[PDB]
Parts: C-alpha cells; sequence; structure tokens
C-alpha cells in the first residue's frame, strides 16, 4: 500500500501570546498528525522518514531535550544553550509517542521563542517480510 | 517517463571578482537549468525536489529574502541577518520562475560571499490522473 | 535489485577520552561500512546517497577539510573555524575512500569534541546500461 502522508506546520503569529503557541501555516499536513501543542506525535509511517527541526538561539542558556520513545532521554532535537543523540535517521515506534521536556532549572527568565517543524514522507517500507 | 536530472553547483574561485559571481564546479547537472548568476530557475521537474540553500552568517546586519513564484514575498532561503515560510518542501509551479531580491537598505558596505546552491530530484511524479 | 542500506552511528561516551573516539550507538547501519575511528569510509554502495556530517563550533580558530577521493582537497565536510566544496550530492567512486585530516597548525589549544555522522541510501542504480 501507499499511505501517502506529508506533515509541516509554520507559525508566523504577529505579537505576544496568552499563552502556548499552535500553528495557522498548514503547508502540506493531511491527516494533521502530530499536535505540535503538547508536541505529541503518533506516527502510523512506519518507514524511513526525513525529519526537521528549526532550533532557536538562545546563548542565555538552559538546557533543552526531546524525549525520545522507547527509552527516555535519548535527544534527538538536541540544543544544550543506552542512550543516543541522532539529527538526520528516526529510530520510532510504529504508534509510540514523543515528548518535548522543557525543564532544566526554574531560575530563568519569561521568553515566548518561535519554532517551526517539518517533517516528510521519504520511503514508506514495503512488506519486506520474507516467511 | 523519467526525466533523470540533477543540478548542483559549487564555488571555490580563488580571490576578488570583477562583478557577479559565477560556478566552476559542475558537480552534477546534466541540462544546467538554473542559471544561478541571475538566479533564475526554470524547473520542469514537476515532482517532489529536495532542495538545500547554503547560508552565509552575515552578523553585520540587512535582511534577505529569496522570493517565491506565483505569490511574491515568500522567503524560502530566509536569513534576517498569503504568505508563509518554508524549508523542507517546495511548492513551486512546472515552468515558473524564482528570483532572488538582495535589497533591503543602501547604507551599507561592499562585500562579496560565497554561495553554494545544491538541488536533485528525489521523486518525478507518475501521471498520477484518474479520469 | 534492492540494496536496502542504511547507516547512521552516534556518539554519547561518558567524558575525557584517551584519543580518537569511536561509536557505541549503531542506529542502523547493517554492514558497518565506514569504521568513523580512523575514518576509512568504504562504499559498495554504488548509487547516489545524501549524507550529512555534524559540525562543531569551534570559533577558536583551525581549518577543518575532509579529503574526497579521487582528487584530494575537494571539502566536502567544509568548516572554515579542480577543488570544489559540495554539501548534497556526492561525486564518489565505486570502492573508493574518504578520509579527515585534521591538520591545520600545531601551534593551538587541546579539545576533544563530539561528532555524529549519519548518511542514508537514497536511490541505488539500477543498471542503467544501454548497449
Amino acid at each position: 500500500p501507499v499511505p501517502q502522508v506529508a506533515f509541516s506546520a509554520a507559525l508566523s503569529l504577529p505579537r505576544s501570546e496568552p499563552g502556548t503557541v499552535p500553528f495557522d501555516r498548514v503547508l502540506l499536513n493531511d491527516g494533521g498528525y502530530y499536535d505540535p501543542e503538547t508536541g505529541v506525535f503518533t506516527a502510523p509511517l512506519a518507514g524511513r522518514y526525513l525529519l526537521s527541526a528549526v532550533l532557536t538561539g538562545h546563548r542565555h542558556e538552559k538546557v533543552e531535550a526531546v524525549l525520545s520513545r522507547s527509552n527516555q532521554g535519548v535527544a534527538r532535537v538536541d540544543s544544550g544553550g543506552t542512550l543516543g543523540v541522532f539529527s538526520l535517521i528516526l529510530p520510532l515506534q510504529a504508534g509510540d509517542t514523543v515528548c518535548v521536556d522543557l525543564v532544566m532549572g526554574q531560575l530563568a527568565h519569561s521568553e515566548e521563542p518561535l519554532t517551526i517543524f517539518s517533517g516528510a514522507l521519504l520511503y514508506g517500507d514495503p512488506e519486506l517480510e520474507h516467511a
């Protein structure tokens, strides 16, 4: 079968938000899949996909680690402003769920950054079962 | 049909140029397609291609926006040293033409940077017509 | 035929190492292929692949240049902390070998960085012989 899925959201809101940031630029994103507000990504994709996150500079400090499914830790979108760090590929399980942790010190300053999350299907695995 | 096209030019000229910068490294680029001097890209590709631009840091200021076809604005190779910004995907029309605007303030300094422009065919769309 | 190869190693070693750095996170890498300790990449792949190296900032200086096969020089993983620089494509020969040169000054500082080396097979060439 061919699942033909792509997803890509962009953010360009005008000024100061009342809270957590949504997305208004559906650039291609037929099913929705990953809710980017809570970051709860259900991939049914089950092939090799091409992933690209946009990292906000924030030289002011604070450690950002996007938790990865099956192991915890495993910062794949890693920024230091059993466990491995990877950028290009994607050991993601079918139906499993990634979650962003943004809590690494409480003596911080208030700031709201802007984030772009693209992610397009490259290869859907075609059965690949032998006996 | 299979159009089997790739294009990728590179720049490694020795020193100070008399004007606008050409390309001597045809890395793979059978037809030529995009003239990178005037930046006039005719894509007959008409499927999904994988685009990667190389962004020169230039912290000194000046806003750089590569104009996109069909809408104007639409900075896809965006650097802030109807309208959306995208990096991974490519809504490009068949036969349409992209152009680089490099004019955002006239009280600037003279500098000549070096730029690498790759772009390879991933998927040619195979008819995809039903009735 | 279907060559079905992917390769990607990751590094998350705990602290201060006695020399050149190996890899403990085989994330997907069935044959192994490229030993990144000695940097001796044997591609039998013979196809167009998408390779991406992670560049350590190192603002302190020192010229980094990864030698490319068939020409010498030709820095493909280029960082300025007949010869061309390319990021996306790969004019690489079957069975030939790329090597990192890390020697551009002797009056420097001692440092150890951590490096992640991904590289995934996009297209295996399917004969493409006519007469």
